[PDB]
């Protein structure tokens, strides 16, 4: 569950925000959205951020209609096969 | 899933927005919302665009007091039925 949460966070972190320099939010951030989509969380208004109606109207850049697709596979993975397999293993 | 996603996702748009000129944002808006909708995401203040809390007032028009009901079969079809029927053969 962990690999795959930093394998959608790190890509996140790194098109939305191309102009970061080295820091320990870096940490944060590539870990923080992706765990709370665990639980369902999808931050509806953060998702396409070059949208009307986004949250996030600065982040509009090059590159950011990629997220989304990315999200998508995210949740559907993480969100309905991982926590199910270890629902699964807490059944058994 | 994704026939059930679009069977809701075209009548929602064509009804909430029947101004439309053709557009490739056409082929987003009719899939994007009803996806997060799998995942738990109801947009509440979003269903009911002619309500006094409605996020979309601009929208309340002609029929539109239908996508209540189409939503209302939708998540139930699609949240409770079809994902734990993939849930299931998961568990298999
Ligand atoms: C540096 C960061 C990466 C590592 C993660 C460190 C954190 C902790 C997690 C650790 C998870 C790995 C645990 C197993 C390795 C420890 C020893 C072990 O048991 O080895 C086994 C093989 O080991 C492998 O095959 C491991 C291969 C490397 C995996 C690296 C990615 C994992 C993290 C993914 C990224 C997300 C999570 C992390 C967040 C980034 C062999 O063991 P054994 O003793 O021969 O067998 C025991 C049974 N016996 C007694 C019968 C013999
Ligand atoms: C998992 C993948 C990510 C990368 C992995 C590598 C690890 C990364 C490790 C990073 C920690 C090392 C860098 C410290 C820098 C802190 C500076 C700072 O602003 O601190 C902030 C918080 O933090 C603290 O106050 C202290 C640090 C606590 C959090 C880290 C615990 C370790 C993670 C546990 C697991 C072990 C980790 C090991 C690996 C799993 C203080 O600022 P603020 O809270 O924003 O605001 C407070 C109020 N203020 C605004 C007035 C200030
Ligand atoms: C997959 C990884 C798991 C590995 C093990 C555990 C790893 C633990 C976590 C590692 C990530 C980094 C830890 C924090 C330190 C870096 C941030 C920092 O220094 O400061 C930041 C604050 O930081 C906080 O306030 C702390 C909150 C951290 C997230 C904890 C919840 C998510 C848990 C996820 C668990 C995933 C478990 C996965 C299982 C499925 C920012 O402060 P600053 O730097 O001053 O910046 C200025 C900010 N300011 C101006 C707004 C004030
Ligand atoms: C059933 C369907 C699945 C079929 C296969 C996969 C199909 C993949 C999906 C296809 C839908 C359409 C793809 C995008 C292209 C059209 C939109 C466009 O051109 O621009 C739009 C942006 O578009 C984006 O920012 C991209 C985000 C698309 C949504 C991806 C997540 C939904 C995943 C769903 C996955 C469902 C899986 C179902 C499984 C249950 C709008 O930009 P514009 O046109 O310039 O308009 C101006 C807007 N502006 C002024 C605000 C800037
Ligand atoms: C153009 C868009 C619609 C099509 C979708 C295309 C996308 C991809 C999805 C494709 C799903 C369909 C896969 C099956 C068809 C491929 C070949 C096949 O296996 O045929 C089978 C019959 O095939 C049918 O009965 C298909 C009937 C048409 C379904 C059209 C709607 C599906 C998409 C709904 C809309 C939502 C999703 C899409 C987003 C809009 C017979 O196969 P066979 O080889 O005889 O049997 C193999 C076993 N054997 C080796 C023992 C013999
Ligand atoms: C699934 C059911 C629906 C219909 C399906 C039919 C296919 C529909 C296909 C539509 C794509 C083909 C037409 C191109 C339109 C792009 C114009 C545009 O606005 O681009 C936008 C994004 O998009 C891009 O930048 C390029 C397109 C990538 C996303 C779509 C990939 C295909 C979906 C994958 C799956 C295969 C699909 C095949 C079938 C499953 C750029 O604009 P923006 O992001 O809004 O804003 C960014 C900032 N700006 C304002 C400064 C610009
Ligand atoms: C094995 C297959 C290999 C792939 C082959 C296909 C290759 C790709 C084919 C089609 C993708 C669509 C074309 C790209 C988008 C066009 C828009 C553009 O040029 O500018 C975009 C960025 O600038 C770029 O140059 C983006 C280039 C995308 C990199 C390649 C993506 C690969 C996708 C993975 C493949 C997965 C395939 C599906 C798997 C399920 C947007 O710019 P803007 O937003 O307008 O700028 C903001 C302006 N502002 C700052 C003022 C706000
Ligand atoms: C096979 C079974 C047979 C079906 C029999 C039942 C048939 C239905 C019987 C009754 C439905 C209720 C009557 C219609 C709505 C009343 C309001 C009205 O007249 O105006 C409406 C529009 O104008 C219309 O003419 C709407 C007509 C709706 C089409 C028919 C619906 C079929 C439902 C499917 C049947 C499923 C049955 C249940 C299944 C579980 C609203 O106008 P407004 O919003 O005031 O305008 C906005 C003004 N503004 C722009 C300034 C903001
Ligand atoms: C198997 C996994 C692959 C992914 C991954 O784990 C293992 O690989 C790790 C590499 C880490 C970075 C290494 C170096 C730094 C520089 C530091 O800079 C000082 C601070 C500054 C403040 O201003 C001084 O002034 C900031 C942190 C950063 C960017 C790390 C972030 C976490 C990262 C990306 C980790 C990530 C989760
Ligand atoms: C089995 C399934 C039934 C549903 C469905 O899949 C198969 O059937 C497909 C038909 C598609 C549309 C066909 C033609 C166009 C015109 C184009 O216009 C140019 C753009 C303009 C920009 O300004 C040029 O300048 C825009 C796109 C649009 C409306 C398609 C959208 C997606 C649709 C609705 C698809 C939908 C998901
Ligand atoms: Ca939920």
């Amino acid at each position: 569950m962990a690999l795959v949460l930093l394998s959608f966070g790190v890509p996140r972190k790194a098109i939305l925000y191309p102009h970061e320099e080295p820091s320990w939010s870096l940490a944060k951030d590539i870990v923080f959205h992706p765990y709370w989509m665990i639980f369902g969380e999808v931050y509806a208004y953060e998702i396409d951020v070059c949208a009307n109606d986004s949250t996030l109207p600065t982040i509009c850049g090059p590159g950011t209609w990629l997220t989304p697709f990315l999200q998508a596979v995210y949740l559907f993975v993480q969100y309905i096969i991982m926590v199910n397999l270890l629902i699964a293993f807490f059944n058994n």
